[PDB]
């Protein structure tokens, strides 16, 4: 069988920290891998011995939280949660940039174990 | 012995995903699942090595959240939990075959999972 | 030493669900166990193989909820929790034997293997 | 190293149930032991083979619920909990005599994972 | 490499009961420890063995409840939480020492533990 | 494969208490380790002998809580969480250099190791 992560960096020497069974990990990736095209935040399978085997995409069900505020960084955002949970959370690719920008209310797709918002989910009316 | 999990996707080399034990597990199948005939969503039993022994039906109890609207895909839907907790989850065939669904339709769910698996009267 | 479980279901094959060290398994009676004579919801006793050793008597103590209806196919019924969390869960057999609120009445509940076990007014 | 547990039940053949490590089981006691003289509720020692090696007394720390009635049984109470939270527990000896008797708003220490209520805590004023 | 737990009493043989992982349980000492100049609630070090190493001081970071009051046996004190859920916790060395304590005090606990340790300023 | 922790605290004897795989244990450091230049609250990597093997970053993700005052100490702080929790934590390094509310601040808290690490507003 297979596990699987959220990939959270990726180092000069081509390991990698994962969040995987509730925790960071700093991990290998098998040679096939091209590490230089890894994105931050996307789901990755490990083998038994915790090996990263393939990447996958973004998270694509779970959590919501609406957006407050993108740090200065322009690297983190402010989320606030149901019951009025404040939370800081990486965003991931796709909402980084910058064309359209991210709003304070919108609504964002987020794992807040492995602290990342993956994707914006559209429209009031 | 037999465990379960809640069958996530199939890959092309007849593997499959399935959230199990708290976490999602890329699982082999016996010799008797004919991958193409599964359904998302759907309950299967796992025997000690984790492999999928049979293909069950959907869940049948658990929480209920309420729906606010389906997405744009077509395959998932965002829902409303008792303490006003917004989740993006899958549809299941069921939900999808009659997908009205309104908005306000009471769902049966798997929010670890990531499912919403059968429409509650509120009502009847 | 022996570990017990929640009666969940019981299948064509004399196999029955169980929820046990919180988790839903399918696993074999002891010969001795009349599978016919088991009665959903019912507490069961397990050896360490997990075989069903003993059948026993409905959980007595923990959560109470709140009935909001009984669904349509009179095996499941809609609660309401203390913080006003909705769920499914299966009636235990002496429920299955009649109700009657909203259009109210107190249940004792295990959300984690999804059971009503009994009504708390006066009744038995 | 010894573990511990709630004791739930005493069976004709010396067996007992103990609520143990978050589940119900059934266990064996020490010849030495006198089933005869154990008490609903107490706290039980288990060694490392789960064998009952000592009985001790009721938990004196926890949570507090407040008595709503005592079932019709005279065996068991609903109470209410913080948040609104109403469960059934047994109740321990000390509490099931009947001299004093318990009235409903009495708090009562309980642990709400193996089910019991094991001692009323007195005074507002 | 070490772990900890919090001393909970001790006993004739000179074994304690220390929470640690989640639940209580009876451990030894080494050569080194004078059970008789422990301090119940103090934080001990634990080798691989689970035998206590050395004892420490009281937790110094984690919930806060407030003080409704202490109990008459003068050990143990009525605290409540923030969503008023109310515990009997014992009462560590300098909170006995002090016992002044009001009534609304704030007190650094242990919930799991079972214990109070400091008394937080509003305050100053 | 490495793990990770938040390191607690540095000992007199060079070993550091550190918060990893959701509990407190004492660790040593590789000779390597300047236990000098250790700064309260970073995440330190761990070898699968638990060995600290190289000090890193400060968490920069997770709960945020409200500051409602620095304790007498000046080394931890007394913050409120969203469903007005009120917890003792440390400050981590970069915060122990200075504040001031309450008399309001919003940090980013781990509240499982005990910890505040940055505070956020316009503050590096």
């Amino acid at each position: 069988p297979s596990g699987y992560g959220v990939l959270l960096s990726v180092h000069e020497d081509k390991t990698v920290d994962v969040f995987t069974s509730g925790r960071k990990m700093r991990l290998t990736c098998s040679p096939n891998i091209d590490t230089d095209t890894l994105a931050l935040g996307q789901t990755v399978r490990l083998n038994e011995a915790l090996t990263i085997v393939e990447a996958g995409t973004y998270e694509q069900v779970g959590e919501i939280s609406t957006l407050r505020e993108v740090l200065d960084d322009g690297l983190r955002a402010l989320v606030v949660g149901h019951a009025d949970e404040e939370r800081i959370v990486w965003l991931a690719a796709p909402l980084a940039a910058v064309t359209r920008k991210l709003r304070p209310g919108d609504s964002l797709l987020v794992d807040t174990k492995a602290g990342y918002a993956f994707e914006r989910i559209p429209k009031a009316e």
